[PDB]
């Protein structure tokens, strides 16, 4: 019945947790009630995904598509308002797990969660050659997520103006202590600027904790700039992104200043385990890196990709560990070196240099607990209280050392032919 | 066998080196208490889901010690209003907002009238690296490689392989004595990795015969190029290059964006332009395409580490109109790496999303059609995300 | 003395008389109160350098300190080649000092080399990087591709157009009415595959073709022009944004020319004994490798190049270009290179060495090599001018000499660092 | 006349004659007879054009065509400041014709710009450009960055022995060290903040200073060399691969240069009357933009450009540097620009111009600016040698008079791509 459905919608105590679903769906169909008002009405969040799929499905060619897209029992409560909106259910990805991955004296089980056959057995190969090698070592190099505003002065001598400004002592100084009063961990590092006749770009860039900082880099980004227009009232403001960040777009200035944790890893193979772990020499090895990694990606006319399929490991590793998959376009950036090592250069150095991983352990995908679960395998889940942004360094090691795994053993599967 | 067995008494087995079972889920299960064993935390595991999955689609085509998986939140983006259809796309992903705007986006471009899209090129490719002895031998194959008499050989060998194979033109490059050979044919509605990588490698083979002093390097010498940033992608194309475009009215830019036709000029041109010029980008002219290639990428079971060139693309927005005060907006996505059968889409899920733009599995009238559709898909509902974040950054 | 302007016009305008019969200070008069602007002196002078002296007094005038054109020359020079083809407002000439490199044995020919250099060393170090090259039993060089191009931007209404306009050009029958338009334009105008690239509505179209011994530049353009007027009978709504829209893509570095190449795509190569590297070159083969993929390849990797894996190709294509009539501002694309290194042999202590250059932009014929200086420097090679029995063999072979002698720069300043001074 | 091979031979070692007492055909009888080795022909003979004409008259008997050198001129030109110095194995110089384009209102001043180039209508176009920008009331640029760089890579024994280099360089009293060490060197060397990149055990360090009016690749290379040696005192381990490691990064294209700086980063504007654009560029302002956004953005970016957002700012700088004495070779970076166009006033009618040129490689002192001819199109600029005063100011008006002019011929060239035919 449509106008006794109202009723019981109506009353503040009663509520649509007395209605049916079809009759909720008869309501919307007669355009008694609009489809947005059913956000705000229903009171809980899986009956909400049930009555969004329903009647989506009606309006599709084939209305049975979302039989298989799974709903029930999940968890909507630290999406809705925070994580996805228009929500109709969830997508597994299998997760698998490569290791143990010796790393700086630990040993880590690292989650991966991908739909590409072999890719974790073939990283756990990376990672058995790697501990029967010695294990391996990183360093963090930096540490800093970065926003890149535009902002447009009336002429480029005014431009200029303000580059001079942010370059003194003094006009910086002022800039940071604006971005830094919007948060705990927001510390502005030296600014970076570039001039385009009258637009300024101004990459801001600091450290943010554990969390990846999109969000906190951003509300310091706005205040430091509010206070740029006191001292510059003309300076208009034309995109808190300018582009010069630079964000989910390949760019050489992520490559050259770094962008997120820039890391190093390295680790020596013995030529004994290159031979029965590998399938293959040191030195042939070495001939495909150079000419596959440096020259191919050379002719190929690419910038910051000089690695096999370093983007294969931070895509796994970012979807099981909340992360932002869509980064994996700056945070797959790597250069993958060889050179022959030992007595008689028949051992295996081999090292990775990723400038710009763009990671968090607390905020977006890490609220979730599935991905935290997979952050908790890795003993990195949350802030760290005793050391704010060592989870965040400790998961980037972990990217970085993993991704070297990646590349030992996909990098001796095309030598061994 | 094992079903009369206990879990802890199987694993006693298997720690002690002496070591299948007969169900998919219970495998999972015993891998998960052989890694528990291992962690710090061995109670991490119990919110990462694995049961009632079906593991019979994944096990031995897509993954290994598999544990359990991930559940990423999905959403849905629509209408939008593509080539005089309509479509509800979803997009995987646990970014506050991206599919609102998206949304919004699709709103925007529903009511100036939809967006058009055209499929530009089509053909996965794979890059080997071989070497002769001299540049002298390298420059014989690269000359021989260009007669039509030498490509129909090259052709013959690639195209036995399988149904789909079938190699369009060559695209060489000496480095001194190596040679990069960058293979491209169409592949059905696969992505085609698989399917091209045998061909190259029969190829590369038949070759061999011509030259026997070639060497082999490598199947892939990152000439192609896959899952790296590389300008041969952005300039060649690689799998779908698509072009989308939609004129929004001046109105609708107003009431729906928040801003005007004029401030939506000024930025993109600012931004995804000069701020990517000055930024040293190849490819990356784009607000965040690579949010929605991603999101849409996730959620219907694509290689998801393909948006590194996916991603690829270059966003232009000028005046339009009698009164110069509409907004025409064109998104071009060279290198939409992208299929509808095999990888992630042989799984339930996946397909469900692919079931709901009608792009599922192989077009058996027209092979490719599903892939092309839904890379025309993929770029329009990137150009419904360009023009809703630009409004977002512009007002 | 100088009489007043009106007197000085009847005498300019008169047949029989001319400029010949007014002094310098009456000439300048007439420029200071316009009747002759300035640029019209050279078709109305009696000689060629007498324009050139007047033009000098009047910039001399407008100058901080008059004397500053003191020591540039201008005094007999051959100005008549270049009025009206290579050069306006005309003030002298600049001397570019010219040294030789070489025997540079290429091909199992030997090249004396011309470098029109003021940087100290570089012919010296060039020289030595050819005697390395010569011990070893001298370089070996292919050309790859040939063809200069020109990537003019047209728009349609729609992107849909565009793509329409994409796919027919993609045909055979709509290249080859192209191709028809593009090489009714001259004899050597040849169109090759077009490659094609949108941008919404925009379309870019790169016409490549092989231009005899000319750099090509006036011909393509021509070539181009008429294509597109063939284009416009099939697509009307089709506007010709410009005549270049950088897809070219013309002396500004873009990947395009690393992948598809333009002008002369070449690659040499030579073996260097480990005698030879460690007498003449003060390294061994082991440092020179290390050096080479540790500075032309990491290196110019971290630094975010494409097409500068190398150490100076520039410096010496910008030294035979300015020598031998080039267009130097082409240094931008030209000097494109990646010089590879790797152990050779029996002991594997040789050096192989290899430079790859896809986008030599050059050329025989026009432009700077009508003036004779330039064509003497040409003659030492054996290129100079159109080759009548085999087209574009003269500007093949000064791309092929200009990549071997990069090799050699490349040797030699190679084995200067790997040493460190040593 | 000409005599014996043993007899020159005492003639050219008796230290009162000398070759000066030897014909040019018994010098070369001697080189022939391989007494004397052929580069040792500038020590041995006394007057250097006479060195010249011997290094020729070899020379031609090599070449297949003997008379190839006859139009290669030789003769009078002043070799003293070029030998030891600017070239070897000398045959001669190689004119190029030198245009002026002017007057370049620029800052308020007016400068008449030497080109030396073979390009038709080059100067005449560039020229065209000045007159828009003089009519229109001129342009203002503004020097945003300044510093030569050389980028060594050095190698450490494990990639975490770089690191604990680059975190020691990154501290106030490690890069201290090392700037004392490095400003030790010469007067004008400052070290300014270490940019550095690690790639395995390879550290990139890239060193930037001022250099006075020098374009100053041999000081900071000097100060380089001196700053690796108090390195290397710390870090003993630490092998010098390569004094350029190509992250400088010098003549070859790279990003490091774009978004860095290298030499003078400078940045050119003017406002274009409508009047001025119809009547001198003969076009609108409509249309100039339309062409510079499709091309220098649009076109540049499909072609896969670092840098190269422009239409032929390597033309300009090429034939100033030419002229006044630089290193033609640096245009590869130098030439780096990008190219704006906006709509200016109350109808979209004027016509907002800027580049930007964050990499003008350039000098006033040293090099080819030694030599007179080229001393002569730096006096005609007022920038000839070093500023005593402002040390640093010749330079660095030099490239402001780069990108102006570029910023000329851009409007020239873009204005004609507008119209047709
Ligand atoms: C990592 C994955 C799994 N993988 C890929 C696909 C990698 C792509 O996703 C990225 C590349 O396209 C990037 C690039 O190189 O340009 C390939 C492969 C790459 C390019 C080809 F043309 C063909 C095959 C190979 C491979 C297999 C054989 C011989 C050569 C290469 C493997 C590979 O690593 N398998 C493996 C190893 C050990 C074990 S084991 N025995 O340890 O379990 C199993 C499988
Ligand atoms: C699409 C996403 C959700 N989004 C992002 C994050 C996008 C990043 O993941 C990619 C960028 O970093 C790439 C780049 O531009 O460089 C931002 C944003 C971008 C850069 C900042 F510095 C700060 C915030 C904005 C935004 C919000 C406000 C004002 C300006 C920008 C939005 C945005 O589109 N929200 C939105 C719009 C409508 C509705 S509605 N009214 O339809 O529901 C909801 C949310
Ligand atoms: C060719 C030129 C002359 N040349 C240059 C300057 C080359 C620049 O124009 C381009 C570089 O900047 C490009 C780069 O590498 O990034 C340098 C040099 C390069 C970078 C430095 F940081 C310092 C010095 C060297 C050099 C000398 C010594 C030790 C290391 C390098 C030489 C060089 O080749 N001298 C030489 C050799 C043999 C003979 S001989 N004995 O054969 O006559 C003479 C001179
Ligand atoms: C500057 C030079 C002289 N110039 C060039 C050649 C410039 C090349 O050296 C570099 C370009 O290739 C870079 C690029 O755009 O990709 C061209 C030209 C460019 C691309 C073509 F396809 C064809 C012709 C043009 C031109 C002529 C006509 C119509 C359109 C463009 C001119 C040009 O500036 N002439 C002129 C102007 C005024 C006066 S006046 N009347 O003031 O004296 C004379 C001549």
């Amino acid at each position: 019945p449509n106008e006794e459905c109202l009723q019981i919608l109506g009353n503040a105590e009663k509520g649509a947790k007395f209605l049916s679903d079809a009759e909720i769906i008869q309501l919307v169909n007669a355009k008694h009630i609009p489809a947005y008002k059913l956000e705000t009405l229903i009171e809980t969040h899986e009956r909400g995904v049930s009555i969004r799929r329903q009647l989506l499905s009606k309006k599709l060619s084939e209305p049975s598509s979302l039989q298989y897209l799974p709903y029930r029992d999940y968890n909507y409560s630290l999406v809705m308002g925070a994580c996805c909106e228009n929500v109709i259910g969830y997508m597994p990805i299998p997760v698998g797990v490569a290791g143990p991955l010796c790393l700086d004296e630990k040993e880590f089980q690292v989650p991966m969660a991908t739909t590409e056959g072999c890719l974790v057995a073939s990283t756990n190969r990376g990672c058995r050659a790697i501990g029967l090698g010695g294990g391996a070592s990183s360093r963090v190099l930096a540490d800093g997520m970065t926003r890149g505003p535009v902002v447009r002065l009336p002429r480029a001598c005014d431009s200029a103006e303000v580059k001079a400004w942010l370059e003194t002592s003094e006009g910086f100084a002022v800039i940071k202590e604006a971005f830094d009063s919007t948060s705990r961990f927001a510390r502005l590092q030296k600014l970076h600027t570039s001039i385009a006749g009258r637009n300024l770009y101004i990459r801001f860039q600091s450290r943010s904790g554990d969390a990846m900082g999109m969000n906190m880099i951003s509300k310091g980004t706005e205040k430091a700039l509010s206070k740029l227009h006191e001292y510059f009232p003309e300076m208009q403001i034309l995109a808190v992104s300018g582009n010069y960040c630079t964000d989910k777009k390949p760019a050489a200035i992520n490559w050259i200043e770094g962008r997120g944790k820039s890391v190093v890893c390295e680790a020596v193979i013995p030529a004994k385990v290159v031979r029965e772990v590998l399938k293959t020499t040191t030195e042939a090895m070495i001939e495909v890196n150079i000419n596959k990694n440096l020259v191919g990606s050379a002719m190929a006319g690419s910038i910051g990709g000089y690695n096999a399929h370093a983007a294969n490991i931070v895509t796994a590793i970012y979807i099981a560990c909340g992360q932002d998959a869509a980064q994996n376009v700056g945070s797959s950036n790597c250069i993958t070196l060889m050179e022959a090592s030992g007595p008689t250069n028949e051992d295996l150095y081999i090292s990775c240099t990723m400038p710009s991983i763009e990671i968090g352990t607390v905020g977006g995908g890490t609220n979730l607990l599935p991905q935290q679960a997979c952050l908790q395998m890795l003993g990195v889940q949350g802030a760290c209280k005793d050391n704010p942004g060592e989870n965040a360094r400790q998961l980037a090691r972990i990217v970085c050392g993993t991704v070297m795994a990646g590349e030992l053993s996909l990098m001796a599967a095309l030598a061994a032919g």
